[PDB]
């Protein structure tokens, strides 16, 4: 399975970025398996704010947000295998920005 856990940040950091703000762990670990991170604010518009690590799961922010242009993101997070067959997920990754 994977556990993804709701991420609050904070509005309008400040930098240096990125910045670590969570982590999505699988039961089975990532032996062999590549973390994927999907949704508005990674691949669809807004795009490049969020990224995971594919061997770690570290869910990272590229820049300051905004809470008052988007207060909170919904994200897919999985897992695939090295070919890119997903083998864990989706499931729901929560990031909500907060005052
Ligand atoms: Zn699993
Ligand atoms: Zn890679």
């Amino acid at each position: 399975s994977i556990l993804a856990t709701p991420i609050l940040i904070p509005e309008n950091q400040r930098p240096p970025f990125p910045r670590s703000v969570g982590k999505v762990i699988r039961s089975e670990g990532t032996e062999g398996a590549k973390f994927r991170l999907s949704g508005k604010g990674v691949d669809q518009d807004p795009k490049g704010i969020f990224r995971i690590n594919e061997i770690s799961g570290d869910v990272s922010v590229t820049r300051p947000l905004d809470r008052e242009a988007i207060a909170n993101y919904e994200l897919e997070v999985e897992v695939t295998d090295l070919s890119g067959k997903i083998i864990d997920g989706p499931v729901r990754l929560d990031i909500s920005v907060i005052d």
